[PDB]
């Protein structure tokens, strides 16, 4: 068994949940396909970075990300910056030969997107995008139903992502409120989760037809950096809301809706799924949980059952020992690392991918011109 | 206190709902605006005419529309008949001055839902579209929410209605499935009673964009009449399937789906609305309910609540002694039964009214051609 | 189909309901077992009466309920007074021949209620006690499916009641508050209800131990008077019960009823747990029940939410789909529909008084456990 | 900050939780009071205990536990061990000097827990006993508003903690069936989670009345075996319990726990009525905190589902959002910081071994009340 060293470059507060997955992932599953080593970390400059070592329990820290890239002792990068910093740090580390997870939105843009994809696709590497809610274990077992055709075939989807952190106008203008670095708003941060489980659970995407809303469309400046230290107001320049309808290369149909002003809804993910013979519903607020309806029940019992999983279910063996004992946030980026680094340790490849990520971001473009021209657009499609 | 003489036409199982309403309202609602009494009713043949009279405790009954009609004794007409006999009805019952209380959808057509409208708007009687679900208490609680400024300004607006009841293609071909009768699908049957909410709720339609789908598009036509009695399939040439997304007329934005075939939802009506100080979800499975999310709630204790309608809130003095002692689908048809007859006590109108009526044909047939089209089309307004 | 004249003594506004079960029921109900017909209605006083006849559509009105019990016209008799009246009129009912629905409790104490049953008890009448809430679709589907064997058998019962509508003590004292008029509160008033799903669901009971609470001693009144100054009373009832509970069939279980549950309306729910299943019943999303069963493939085992319909009890008289929505009015049209086929048909009806004497009975034995700190023993009528 | 040596003795494969909280509790509260070294680990031989060290992350392996407790470098014993070792290692622990987080029920009877609470009380040491589910934020939460006097004086509790896992009779016999090891069945198991929740959030109690039900009295086994023939051995604790409760405080309430309820996963739930509000908890949802303030404008009343995050207890150490989502590992890692807290600090903990024997008292005044049949006082420590 191989100890795999890591280096995290960036990651914010959340950090923690990368760090977590690394430390947690063998205690879950064992024999672990490898031995993550939190080896290096970098941030902005060099006191941060020795402090994030500290709080995070890694070895070594660096203000320089291009002196991880450049170690040949480093196997894995794991991208957590802001996606205008995605491409860049991923091409390079595709060119050193390491394995890479890479946040979401994959980048900026679609061409960012496409030259990330064309740099890791034909080495012996594994990458991975971060839509980790996809590793729900109840998300996981929706697909588990659908590929065993237990609610037949698939008529038609809903997806959605309600938040409201942002929805003061008081809350100031961050980097997730430009489009020179975040490239757009609810639509790149939070309808790509949703869009990454309709490409799952559907399949891909034959054209979209959106509306792109901003309604709090000035934010104040934080003066002292990223009440009463606000600076100057500047605009917002993406989407607080998308709402897009969807033609489905498989001949289903669709909508996926988010947005960050959503008073009362706070990590708001959900998706409801029509079949010939049944009907699944998930809401990450309640993710320990998924609901499906099998039209096969007797006319007097018939309903949506609530299914709390666990050790019946995907990925139980790694987890608790009963539905319910709690699947938070961290137990998705745990199954997320081990999915990773079995593909890295068996020499194969993982989803989701960059070609995923590419994809994605392929669909988020037509969603922007789709908007702009207000009619329907075509998604190219990778695969 | 003035005797109002009601003729009811047709209403099928449904007509207990209307003969319910006629019964109840001044036992609810006292001193009543004035006595309904149940004078006649007309079904198909002079037998069935009879049986509904002795089972719905009507004085007289009749096989002949047209001699309620021209009764000069009869105040209320109440059309109950499918979507294509409403015009005809409606237009004889206006010129011959009778109030009038319709099924929706209005008509089959745009065009006839014009020519109902244009018969009675100028007369001195009260009519009445039975958009009834807008008079669930907890419907009304949530407009006086908005117009009291307690969720902010609108901005984003989501309301469903799903069912399973024709979801078995073995379901028979009935009318409700022949465009030739009821002029559409989901979109005039189930769709009609989420878009009067939006105008009620949010406000007038400025454009639509819509996508229709048929699932079932074969069924087997009922050889004994309106398993084992099937005759010959025949093809069902209406959408099972409606979604559109919406631009209101005062800048908010939403979207609206119906379909008759999501396994495990039987009378799922819906909706969810985006305020910039707070957001209202409803559920008529749980009608009883209402949840709301206000922004101003202190940052540790913010949540929706879950209100339940009772002697508080709208229509609550002509309904239950405490909150949850449970409102069904009559006392929807009760509440709107006492304001139709208020209009008509107090010489004034109702809402909604054969305006409203024919509004929502419009947006219909918006719909219709935005999804031939695959384009944004317009909606006229009336108002 | 027959006739039967209806008198309807009291009941307040809440006479809307029954006289829209009466209204209602055959067109509901059809063919139906008979008509109802609103034929005569008693108040305090000939006003009153009068205009509630005009309100909730009777052809007479009166304000003397012995009136109605001495006309040979008069079929059925409705008892929707407070506790106190129920004997007297109900004795006065049997011995003229009528067949009787009365509100619970039956009466005060179990030995009111038992001069009730017996005067009823060999009569050839049909006698019905008003626990409407066990004729929710929803309550009967739980019967039906436990009477299948679908949740094997029943080990454990959890049944509650909770309200607030009293939750503040400015709410006024009124006979609801009074123990001479209402012999107890909470108990007799809501915990009725839910020991008579339990009687149904899970079978009668053999022993009880208990704790009442009042935790508003006083209210605003609006000789009491002279009792007694200034602007409050005593409160002599339970506002809260709880009790434990043994089975004849060996399962266990607990009530618990309380008006002093801010957020708890009309919260009438239970638990039940067999061998096989489980079944939840919460009243304020009356169209549901939820329903595990073990059978269920074990990678897709949990509650349903079962919405009541043509399919499930009652469904053939009821709306044309699941969640088109169930009131309060339909759980007495409902029981108009079984009392009145049990009069066409000669037959009888449960609840009846027998069934409104039995939890009578137990009533008495929560009260007495309360005082002894004991358990006690629950006769078996 | 100091490293603070832990060695974890036993726990089977859930030793996980364990190490996870110890690895992440300075990732998630930071600055961290100390930092946990995952130093040695104790399994049943020399083999697994290496293999444990291995997937769990510790520096060192024994199968001897003596070991641990005579090692100078080790400050912190992690007793995750079934009861009926609970207590010697414990002692030793604490004549060692080591501060000590025990796993529950503290031990198997309130005789063995005080040996324990006696060994720890007058040291100068940190002592612990892992009712996690108190540090779920939502319970915290529950907690700060009941302090703040948002829902008025506590009149009632209802908790439950509701399993299935062991409701089929082919589950096999294992330690948690067998009176001499666990000491009693789902009392000790689980009713003890939600005794403590009773404690921290509404008070001690004054007296319990109680049933303990068995409902499957023997189990496939995997002098056991001399017993005893054939494929089965006998159970002869509880499989459920419930009692009603008196607080000293003036408060009634009751507890129930079982085994035995198909559907029920992880469901342990409070409800708790005050005269100015009340709340609602359900773990296997405990993102959500239900409360229902009385002061709420009359239109607009009723529960509110408040999602966890920054802004409530615990906040600044979790998620950047609320709903973003806790599961059980954050409980035990709240749980270890507020350890490692009060060792950094020269503190004590809630809940100790104090809070530990207290419930053992509790849990032997139900077994005398189910016994006797009778109200029993709880001794008050």
């Amino acid at each position: 068994m191989q100890n795999l060293n890591v280096g995290l470059i960036g990651g914010g507060f959340m950090g923690k949940a990368h760090s977590l997955a690394y430390a947690a992932m063998p205690m879950f599953f064992w024999p672990a396909p490898a031995l993550p080593v939190r080896k290096v970390i970098a941030e902005a400059n060099p006191e941060l970075a020795a402090e994030a070592a500290r709080r995070f329990g890694f070895e070594n820290s660096t203000s320089d990300w291009r002196s991880i890239i450049d170690d040949p002792d480093i196997h894995v990068v794991d991208i957590a910056t802001p996606n205008h910093l995605h491409a860049e740090i991923a091409i390079a580390a595709a060119e050193a030969g390491k394995h890479i997870i890479c946040e979401k939105p994959l980048a900026r843009t679609g061409e960012e997107s496409k030259a990330m994809y064309d740099a890791v696709k034909d080495k012996n590497i594994v990458h991975m995008v971060a839509f980790n809610y996809r590793r729900t274990p109840a998300v996981a077992l929706a697909k588990k139903y659908i590929e065993e055709g237990a609610i037949g075939r698939i008529l038609s989807f809903r997806g959605t992502y309600l938040q409201d952190w942002s929805a003061d106008p008081n809350s100031p203008l961050s980097w997730r409120f430009q489009k020179s670095i975040a490239g757009s708003g609810a639509l790149g941060d939070i309808a790509t989760h949703v869009i990454d489980m309709a490409r799952y659970l559907v399949g891909e995407f034959s054209a979209v037809n959106a509306v792109l809303s901003t309604w709090i469309p000035e934010r104040p400046l934080q003066s002292g950096g990223a009440r009463g230290g606000e600076g100057p107001k500047g605009p917002v320049d993406v989407d607080d809301e998308v709402m897009t309808m969807i033609r489905f290369a498989n001949g289903a149909v669709g909508s996926v809706e988010a947005t960050r002003n959503a008073h009362g809804r706070n990590n708001y993910i959900t998706f409801e799924i029509h079949g010939t013979e049944g009907s699944i519903v998930f809401n990450y607020e309640r993710r320990d949980e998924l609901q499906v309806a099998f039209a096969s029940d007797q006319a007097d019992r018939r309903g949506f059952r609530t299914v709390y999983t666990g050790p019946a279910h995907p990925y139980g063996e790694g987890l608790w020992p009963i539905p319910a004992l709690g699947i938070g946030y961290g137990e998705t980026k745990i199954i997320e690392a081990h999915d990773f680094f079995k593909a890295i340790a068996e020499g194969g490849s993982v989803s989701p991918s960059f070609a995923d990520g590419y994809q994605v971001a392929l669909i988020d473009d037509a969603i922007v011109e789709s908007a702009a021209k207000e009619s329907w657009v075509d998604v190219p499609q990778i695969s």
